[PDB]
């Protein structure tokens, strides 16, 4: 048998806001976080816009000296994690610290730091590389620094599954709790790939929208005029907690995490199969894990990247899984507003899925002006849709054909 | 309820050989894989040697056309994975492809490729960044490319827990199988961090041995004249398989994986605590997971990095976990010969632990001329020791205070 897992704390940096409530207010208002990138010369570049975190103050969390040791993606992960642990009210003690762990991941990790240290290395040789280069750049240092700061002695690890990172991180943390390896996990992801290497790297693969004239219309999932994803920065963290542990301390419980699915497409390094076969197996795995019939799903937070092939595969996968229920559920891409946070996408989208349950509202797919061929589902075009939501899925489908699905349910 | 997990295939690249048997021959002969680095000019660096893979032929696995797109850590992880799958005799079918997954990790991932593309960017502009920059560099693409080449549709993910990565990857892949998420997993790690930023960044932290004039003696775990770790490259992969699934197909079983432990030190970003308290918590977790009396432990493949603080903390943790039995077991560091393969360390050392069980021999700790204060256990100094081994333990410790332990035992 298996223990139940609930969400008792959430934390976020996104292009819409420096916490969950500010971000969620923007999501329900259909506001875009996408703008031309600043203090960084994107002249030789075909994409000059994205989703930046605006006005982040790391000294609310860390001393300036400790912050100087850490890449932005680690700072962002620690901010979301500290927010989530505060939001949970949990008190870490000698009696429970071995039962509290961390799984915060990243898809690309410390590109800004690597870039800045390449500058030193090429211009002056190795003796100018920062002594903190390695520990301040490696993906597991959000989990590492958080564990050291809060005294967490539970399972300590980090996933890196590209654009699926946040989803897998939360799912595998839920497994730790369900199977009794921890009572509490801080789980999610962070990303800051807006450097020459990130915009250049995706740009060289012609993966990005080049809609420089209208950055806020660039992210348009399922719209016939879409032309690739929008690169975005930030972090999401959830406090996952065993149910009896949450009830014993009088925790506020947002939602229950009832299902986790994983699959591999085994198809292509970057492109999904046209029919979304692996995304369909992953959703069916998640529903089987939750003991739920596809008919019980009310809301899907899509991967919805605004790539031609990705968006159409997800429609095919939902029609395949849900059959005569596929039009009854609501499915929206919050990437229409946030852009694509890569490894943090799944983390912030799990939070939006939990808030859809709390507030009984499907967030919009903004910019869905002209649905493409076959995109005839309820994709919540333009404006938020109050409706009944008992069961909410969050999907992530990333490079290497790696898929994740989380199933959340209302808790009462 | 929890299923049993066996090892049916292994694969490797190490500084000692281009497969498992060649690597193991070097281990049992006390041979060093450490030499001055040839693939780049290190005259400006404080460390100029390491454990390189010698004579690797990517072409016996992949087309040279596909290899050109992939960082060496990915090529290395694929090589070990292909070897392990072949060694298992498993045939991928429509009947089983959804039940076979992959978890191959890395501590740093594609630092060579990122460095080379950063050089292109700075010297020539963003239009010279490779279109394959992202999928040829990011850590999850061993799991991704392996799934594409072999048709594996099961759980597809990757860990990144610094020097613990290979141990965590194997342990968590075993849990997938134990809990019914998969019947087979290919799991381990790969690393090729021998680039300017790698040698420069560990050099900046003064973490590396600077014994440039005698590289084969640099790696000297528990020796009083040790002065840091030796950076090494390669990969280890194991095929983990549910017991009844292995028995059902007449698989050759090398050993059973009975125990997995994780803990966080919550102490320091890079330094282990001198008393080895997190390591001790991790080993106790693993021994309890395996249902063992600690006196059953015959052999420990130590982390044994050849750092002053790390090596002594391991002695303290083993004495704390095993009490008087600490004097009866044998403990060695094969990093004495291979150097430190970082995220691959736990993967090649899991293989060495399984081969210790197969051959009933404790591999030597070479270079242990003068054991330091309190380093008075059986550390198998200089020469391989034939002995009874029913139970073998492999430990890993990493940045962020992240600990892993695997417990293997003979299968009858
Ligand atoms: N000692 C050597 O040089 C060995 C190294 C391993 N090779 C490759 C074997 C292989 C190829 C494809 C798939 C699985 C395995 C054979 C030669």
């Amino acid at each position: 048998s298996r223990r139940r897992v609930v969400i008792t704390g959430m934390g976020m940096l996104s292009p819409l806001g420096l916490d969950v409530p500010s971000s969620w207010e923007g999501i329900l208002a259909g506001r875009s976080g996408i703008a031309p990138i600043e203090h960084m010369d994107l002249s030789a570049y075909s994409t000059r816009f994205g989703g930046s975190v605006k006005g982040f103050n790391v000294e609310e969390y860390l001393s300036a000296k400790e912050a100087r040791k850490l890449d932005l993606f680690i700072q962002y992960g620690l901010a979301a994690s500290f927010q989530a642990v505060r939001d949970s009210g949990l008190e870490v003690t000698d009696a429970n610290r071995e039962r509290i762990g961390v799984s915060m991941g990243s898809g690309i990790g410390g590109l800004t730091n690597i870039e800045n240290n390449c500058r030193s290395l090429f211009e002056q040789g190795p003796r100018r590389i920062s002594p903190f280069f390695v520990p301040g750049s490696i993906i597991n240092m959000v989990s590492g620094f958080l564990s050291i700061h809060l005294g967490l002695q539970g399972p300590n690890y980090a996933l890196t599954t590209a654009q699926t990172t946040g989803t897998h991180s939360i799912g595998m943390a839920a497994r730790n709790i369900a199977y009794g390896e921890a009572d509490v996990m801080v789980a999610g992801g962070s990303e800051m790939a807006a450097c020459g290497l990130g915009l250049g790297g995706f740009g060289a693969a012609r993966a990005l929208s080049t809609r420089n004239d209208e950055p806020t219309r660039a992210s348009r999932p399922w719209d016939r005029d879409r032309d690739g994803f929008v690169l975005s920065d930030g972090s999401g963290a959830l406090v996952l907690e065993e149910l009896e542990h949450a009830r014993a301390r009088g925790a506020r419980i947002y939602a229950e995490l009832v299902g986790f699915g994983m699959s591999g497409d085994a198809f292509h390094m970057t492109a999904p199969p046209e029919d979304g076969a692996g995304a369909a197996r992953c959703m069916k795995n998640a529903l089987r894990d939750a003991g739920l019939d596809p008919r019980q799903v009310d809301y899907i937070n899509a991967h919805g990247t605004s790539t031609p092939a990705g968006d159409i595969a997800e429609i095919a996968a939902v029609k395949s899984v849900f059959g005569e229920h596929a039009h009854a559920l609501s499915m929206s891409s919050t990437k229409s507003m946030t852009g694509h946070l890569l490894g943090a996408a799944g983390a912030v989208e799990a939070i939006f899925s939990v808030l859809a349950l709390r507030d009984q509202v499907a967030p919009p797919t903004i910019n869905l002006d002209n649905p493409d061929e076959g995109c005839d589902l309820d994709l919540v075009a333009h404006e938020a849709k109050p409706r009944k939501i008992d069961v909410a899925l969050s999907n992530s489908f990333g490079f290497g054909g790696t898929n994740g699905t989380l199933v959340f349910r209302r808790f009462a």
